[PDB]
């Protein structure tokens, strides 16, 4: 035994041949062919994969469900229980209400992250079918969105709560939920509950399995074979082998066991078996928290305030207790509140049994412990607290939710009955050493001392000495950890003082200043409130009309449902091959020779393509300087030398890890400041200027110069790069189907690659799972290498990036530096500007000018300067290629803009908001490129975002908390932003259309546009139907192709509905105006009867249309000619609190004010809104990417990358789109709005600087007043900007360097 | 008429919205389309033959 | 096609009308998605009725390039298209007969 | 059309024809193909959408 025999929506699945390394998402995927659960990271991070688990609990005796990652659940730990995906609870034929909400509400957009989202949603439900707002937004803590910025998934489900202008959609006409309705519990599982559970034996192709069913088979195995793998939730040996490649080839799982599930209620604490799932932990420390007394509950409440913020409910559903003791991470958030606490551990071996309390020698060295090898865990006991016994538990990350600590802690004190006298102190930590750590060295000499004021001095100096860490130390942040540990001691300090006055010891230890109370608040936030306001259509426009209202997304029940098809959900041919890319490890480097001897061995191999195998030529890239494959050096770590094609991904990937490359390193240009150094740059210095600089300075009052950084970002579009190429074996053609936004330059480099025609090459876009810039020229890249294989093997051969692969592959926004010099009067007037700036673009040049072009257009933002220089350089560096990214340079140009005209209102001591005003351009005005502003709507978004975000009265109460707390602090910032629409390179602003009518009446159009989440087919099928007049019920979207629509432009620059709409447009036009002489015969017989004539009368019902946008092209050398169509305009105002003594903060409120125009679709509109603010929000205060001072990119997995969360976003999020604004020269009288709106999370930025301000002000001494803030203002610039008296404490080789 | 290829379609199912994409022998792709879509009751411009 | 050599004499007809050689112009197949509302290949008429459709479709797209012919009248067909390409003229045409 | 290569999940499909010129159906029975390896179901008039 041997058969693994476990239920998919409701089928029985029989697998004969269970392999230990398959996971339950491969095996829903490639083995079922159910392909709604996706790939979206492999790590646990992102929720993609998640899908429900039930089965019959023979401890609790009931049916339970609980979600997981499927990405790694193994297949071999499910046997008996009941998969439920995405298409097991409702398809578009009968939506499940879940499914039916999210699309109804706007809560998909690209659609890649809705069945994950929709399976945590339809889990809670199973649990709790009347569940609390607050459950609903912890339901998501282990699932991320990139296209919605979260708000519409949280109200759309907030109508299933408890406790929860026109409308964007109406909740009355939701169909309500029937639980009886839902499916079955698979009746042969309740038969075999009575039958005892046997061990359980699988054999793969390098891994055996044991599914032990005793204690005693455990034992005996372990005393056998001490090297038996022990696996419960596989969350950590799940990372072991897919990311570190860890091959353990013997595990046994014990999952199954009832002593090592065990709760018993003992007289000292609660005792869990190892395997008890943290759900469980949670649950029962919630109830035990809940009826005891306070003075017992200590630990048990530490214990809960690390779950809080421990993954999310997929992680702790399988995660085990024991899994986290043992697995012994530094950073463990359990580990240092079990060691503080002194938990009793109780460990076993066949024949032995002993019991150790956790402290310091239970962790003797990196990931060890003391356990022997034959022993495994057995319980812990968690205590019960004692009178005068005071805890807590503290982690601080990068982001508060579903993060790795950078320091996380367990403190306790135990007083001297009825004194404030210290009888016992521990103080944890994890994040500062190679293992959890006691302050072993601080502690015992404050045994004895009173609870006061020289107690907290010895023991901040103690720690600040004793949790020394080196320059190099992994992670870095040096200055940020050891600032943590005396900050959170100095909380627990804050806390304890409470604590001992609640005992009513105030007297002895004194009360606790009232200004200082909001330092040692638990964290926790008001329900959020949103606005949406948009215009409602005149009265008199037709109800088939739809341009203007609010439609959902055409593919939205589609995402909801998994029925939506990606790439990768496309089956393979019984003949497809997969392809794995090899990279280079080196930033610059000679190659000396290639191994393949290795990879040949691996089943399935096919062969390892090289620059030696390309047919044509190895040239690619847009400006034609990128290989396709590298030839004799390689100049970045991530650079593809070639690529391994096997039968399988697996074989491939393995194939991949035995291709051997030696290296002879050149040297490598990393940095900015390298590439400065060595004069390595893409082309000459970019310039504009206007004005006389001399003499603008010359006569400000005030000159103020500085520099600022901004960090790049990645994309994270949730399904990552892919492109499978079908080889058609005749005169060279092949068709590919490809995640990509540049269907024209995916097939203009395959025929280069190749040496065929275009002609011969279709490319063809479904949809694409999010793209936001890094799929316009970096998908492309794999494309190659795709085609190039199926043209080698006569096979279909396919591709999809693992997220590590594509982060560190594809590129990214570019870093900028900046030095500035701004000239001004004592009024706040700018009269002088002048900056340089600097990106850093790897090792191709790609988009990286055009990049820097916009930066410079934007260098004004919103401000009219008479006298005005700016410069680009564009860095050549040993870095992946960087490429667009949604603002494509605007930006970094508008933010450092925004950071010297912080300055200028602070150095003139006047209200930054009338600053900001007062330097407005005005209607008319000329901009530094001389493009004259009309329709300037600008003052009027100003207006009704600074009257209906009340934001004066807010400075009032922002003032008031800033005198009111002294270790939390509120900040308030509004800020305008004007953003040029077109591609800067003018022949790029076109687009075509080709249409049909079948003598059905039925339209199928398509365009050159391809869809991303945007809703870029939604609103050209609005269009079409306005156009023709006929419902949009009428027309058809179903992809986008090269061979119906060719040398289209690539989807960006936020122009794709302005071009392609008015392509569409002509394209109907031409069919109306032949449709003419039928109308004219039969004015009212329907439109069918018009098309059938017209067929029958031998008139054509196709047409192509298209569209170039006129009168545009600007020339740097005369400084003359407009680059931009029409401008988008819009104001955000945003307040933050932030946490001085941790960096946390929390984004409190926004307001926006958008103009769109007269919008094509305002719920589309406003979703594009709020999803570029809440990428800028990540850009400005979240995202960061860290690279080895050799070049390599750490950070390439959710892990480590924290995009914005469910609970990152404003807490009041009000989005209005401006009335009466029609842009009568695009189409339909609409503005673009996808990259606008991002740059408008500065305000988050500006609201923190200010409330950095406000806390220097606090405890600074004599603090530099223009202090440095660098992009993005993580919790580790904020806190470390926090000047007090734990960061004065505190105070070439490292992890990381500044690029 | 003896063809020496038969009678030959593969129909492939798109998941989507009634959509479908054959690869027919047939000197009629417009009959095809139509019959298809007609015994479906799905509109013609979600067949491409 | 079903052997009677059509796209051959499709190609033959498109290169006549735009003055390129055949080499530089490919038929991959016929689809319902790219020329709605087709009769049968039948009546032996095919090569008569589509040829004409060729022929217009050639004659939209010799329209559009005659302003980059007549600057450039020896310059090779490569260029005329990549100027009407950056000029933003579109290269792509449907073509009709009854 | 057959030369193209089979996707991994592609079924084959079968007709069943009259041997009769001129009758009513008076029953159908499936039971002997439902025992034959990998039969997935019968099609017909009723199965049309
Ligand atoms: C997305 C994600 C987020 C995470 N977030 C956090 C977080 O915020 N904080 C944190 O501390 N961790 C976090 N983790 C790490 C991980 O989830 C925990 O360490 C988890 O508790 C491991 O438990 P498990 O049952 O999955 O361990 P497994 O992976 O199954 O095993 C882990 C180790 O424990 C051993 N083992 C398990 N049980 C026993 C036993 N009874 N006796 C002896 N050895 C045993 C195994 O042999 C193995 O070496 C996260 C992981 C993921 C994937
Ligand atoms: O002016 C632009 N050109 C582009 O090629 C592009 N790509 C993008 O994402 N935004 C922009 N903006
Ligand atoms: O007049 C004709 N009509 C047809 O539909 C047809 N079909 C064919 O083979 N020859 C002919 N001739
Ligand atoms: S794919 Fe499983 S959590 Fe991201
Ligand atoms: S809609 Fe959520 S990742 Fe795109
Ligand atoms: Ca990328
Ligand atoms: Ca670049």
């Amino acid at each position: 035994a041997d058969e693994l025999v476990f239920f998919v929506n409701g089928k029985k699945v029989v697998e004969k041949n269970a392999d230990p390394e398959t996971t339950l998402l491969v095996y829903l995927r490639r083995k079922l062919g159910l392909c709604g659960t996706k790939l979206g990271c492999g790590e646990g991070g992102c929720g993609a994969c998640t899908v429900m688990i039930s089965k019959y609990d023979r401890l609790q005796n009931k049916i339970v469900h609980f979600s997981v990652n499927a990405c790694l659940a193994p297949i071999c730990s499910l046997h008996h229980v009941a998969v439920t995906t995405v298409e097991g609870i409702g398809n578009t034929q009968k939506l499940h209400p879940v499914q039916e909400r999210i699309a109804r509400s706007h809560g998909s957009q690209c659609g890649f992250c809705t069945p994950g989202i929709v399976m945590s949603m339809y889990t809670l439900l199973r649990n709790q079918p009347e569940p609390t707002v607050e459950e609903i937004e912890n339901a998501f803590q282990g699932n991320l969105c990139r296209c919605t910025g979260y708000r519409p998934i949280l109200q759309g489900f907030r109508t299933f709560a408890k406790d929860g202008s026109p409308s964007l959609f109406n909740p009355e006409d939701f169909k309500p939920l029937d639980p009886t309705q839902e499916p079955i519990f698979p009746p042969e599982l309740l038969r075999l509950k009575d039958t005892p559970q046997k061990k359980l034996r699988f054999e793969g192709e390098r891994v055996t399995w044991i599914q032990a069913s005793t204690m005693e088979e455990l034992l005996d195995l372990k005393a056998q074979h001490p090297d038996a793998k022990l696996v419960v939730g596989n969350t950590e040996i799940g990372i072991e082998m897919k990311f570190k490649n860890m091959l353990f080839p013997l595990i046994v799982c014990p999952a199954w066991i009832p002593e090592l599930n065990s709760v018993v209620h003992g007289p000292e604490g609660i005792s869990f078996g190892a395997s008890c799932p943290l759900s469980l932990v949670e649950s029962v420390l919630a109830e035990e928290i809940a009826k005891l007394p306070e003075q017992k509950t200590e630990v048990f409440r530490g214990v809960m305030e690390q779950l809080r913020w421990f993954a999310g409910k997929q992680v702790k559903s399988v995660a085990s207790i024991g899994g986290n003791i043992i697995t012994a991470s530094p950073i463990s958030d359990l580990n240092p509140v079990f060691m503080a606490s002194g938990a009793k551990l109780t460990l076993v071996s066949r024949g032995t049994r002993r019991t150790v309390r956790m402290d310091h020698t239970f962790f003797p060295g990196y990931r060890k412990t003391l356990l022997r090898p034959e022993e495994i865990l057995l319980s812990i006991e968690i205590p019960y607290s004692k009178e005068g016994e005071f805890f807590s538990a503290f982690k601080q990350a990068s982001r508060r939710e579903a993060d790795i600590a950078k320091v996380t802690s367990g403190m306790r004190v135990l007083f001297k009955p009825g004194t404030i006298e210290v009888q016992e102190l521990s103080l944890c930590f994890g994040g500062m050493a190679d293992r959890t750590i006691s302050a072993l060295k601080t502690t015992p000499k404050q045994l004895s001392k009173s609870w006061n004021e020289e107690l907290l001095q010895s023991v901040c100096a103690g720690l600040a000495e004793e949790l020394q860490l080196a320059p190099d130390a992994p992670g870095g942040m040096v200055e940020f950890r050891r600032t943590l540990t005396l900050s959170f001691f100095f909380k627990f300090y804050l806390t304890v003082l409470q604590k001992l006055g609640r005992a009513d010891l105030e007297d002895m230890c004194g009360k606790l200043d009232p200004t200082f109370a909001s330092a040692t608040l638990l964290f926790q936030k008001d329900p959020p409130a949103n606005v949406q306001l948009f215009q409602e259509v005149p009265k008199d426009q037709s109800e088939e009309d739809m341009v203007g209202r609010p439609l959902p997304h055409l593919a939205a029940n589609m995402q909801a449902s998994g029925e939506a098809v990606y790439c990768d959900d496309i089956p393979r041919y019984e003949n497809e091959l997969s392809l794995r890319l090899v990279t280079s490890t080196r930033a610059h480097a000679k190659i000396t020779s290639i191994d393949t001897s290795e990879a040949k061995k691996v089943p399935g191999f096919v062969c390892f393509l090289t620059a030696e195998d390309v047919p044509n030529s190895n040239a690619t890239g847009l400006f034609n300087d990128e290989t396709v494959f590298a030839k004799d050096e390689v100049t970045c770590v991530g650079h593809i030398i070639g690529a391994v094609v096997a039968d399988t991904p697996e074989h491939a990937q393995r194939a991949a890890r035995g291709v051997k490359i030696t290296y002879e390193d050149l040297p490598a240009i990393i940095t900015i400041q390298d590439a400065i150094n060595n004069n390595s740059f893409y082309g000459s210095e970019i310039k504009i200027e206007k004005g006389d600089l001399k003499k603008g300075f010359s006569e400000a009052d005030n000159v103020v110069s500085g520099e600022l950084y901004i960090g790049g970002q990645e994309h994270f579009y949730l399904e990552t790069n892919c492109t499978i190429a079908v080889p058609k074996g005749e005169a060279g053609e092949m068709e590919l189907f490809v995640s990509t936004q540049n269907t024209m330059k995916t097939q203009s480099f395959v025929a280069k690659m190749l040496g065929v025609p275009d002609n011969r090459i279709v490319v063809r876009v479904k949809r694409m799972g999010g793209g936001f810039g890094g799929k316009e020229t970096r998908s492309t890249v794999v494309s190659t290498a795709l085609a190039l294989a199926a043209h080698k093997t006569g096979r279909p051969v396919r591709c999809m990036l693992d997220r590590d692969e594509d982060m560190l592959i594809t590129g990214g926004r570019h870093p900028f530096l900046a030095k500035y010099k701004v000239g001004f009067m004592k009024t706040g007037t700018v009269v002088a500007l002048e900056v340089a700036h600097f990106s850093n673009g790897g090792n191709t040049e790609d988009l990286s000018r055009s990049i820097m072009e916009r930066a410079l257009f934007h260098m004004d933002n919103a401000y009219k300067i008479p006298n005005i220089r700016g410069t680009g350089r564009i860095c050549k560096t040993n870095l992946p290629s960087n490429t667009a990214f949604r603002g494509f340079g605007g930006p970094q140009g508008m933010l450092i803009a925004e950071y010297w005209m912080s300055e200028v209102a602070i150095t003139c001591g006047l209200p930054a908001e009338e600053v900001r005003r007062k330097n407005m351009y005005k209607e008319g005005d000329l901009t530094h490129f001389n493009q004259k502003l009309e329709g300037f709507t600008l003052p009027r978004c100003w207006d009704e975002c600074i009257a209906s975000s009340q934001y004066l009265a807010r400075k009032r109460e922002v003032e008031k908390f800033n005198r009111e707390n002294c270790w939390k602090k509120r900040g308030l910032c509004i800020i305008p932003t004007k953003f040029g629409i077109s591609f800067t390179l003018p022949f790029l602003n076109q687009g075509g259309a080709l249409v049909h009518v079948y003598t059905d009446g039925s339209v199928l159009l398509t365009h050159g546009g391809t869809e991303m989440g945007q809703g870029l087919h939604t609103k050209m099928v609005q269009v079409a139907s306005r156009a023709l007049k006929i419902p949009t019920s009428k027309i058809h979207i179903s992809e986008t192709s090269t061979n119906t629509v060719p040398n289209t432009s690539p989807t960006a620059a936020s122009a794709s509905a302005d071009l392609n709409g008015q392509g569409v447009y002509e394209a109907c036009q031409t069919i109306l105006k032949r449709l003419e002489p039928f109308k004219k015969k039969k004015p009212t017989g329907p439109w069918e009867a018009w098309v059938m004539d017209a067929y029958t009368s031998a008139v054509s019902l196709s047409a192509t249309g298209f569209y170039k946008t006129p009168n545009l092209g600007y020339s740097f050398e005369t400084n003359s000619g407009n680059p931009f169509h029409y401008f988008s305009y819009g104001v955000a105002c945003s307040e933050v609190e932030i946490d001085c003594l941790t960096g946390d903060h929390k984004n409190l409120r926004t307001d926006i004010v958008m103009d769109v125009g007269s919008s094509l679709n305002p719920a589309i509109d406003i979703g594009q809104v709020e999803g570029a603010f809440v990428q800028g929000l990540g850009l400005f205060t979240m995202e960061e990417l860290h690279y080895s001072p050799e070049g390599s990119l750490h950070t390439r997995g959710p892990s480590t990358y924290k995009i914005p969360a469910f609970g990152s976003i404003p807490i009041e999020f009000r989005v209005s789109l401006l009335r009466d604004c029609p842009n009568k020269r695009a189409i339909y009288a609409s503005k673009a709005v996808g990259e606008p709106p991002l740059f408008l999370a500065s305000s988050i930025f500006f609201a923190i600087k200010d409330a950095i301000r406000a806390a220097r002000a606090q405890h600074g001494d004599n603090a530099k007043q223009l202090f440095q803030l660098d992009s993005p203002a993580t919790p580790e610039k904020i806190r470390n900007a926090c000047v007090d008296q734990f960061t004065t404490l505190c105070v070439c080789k490292s992890w990381s360097v500044r690029i």
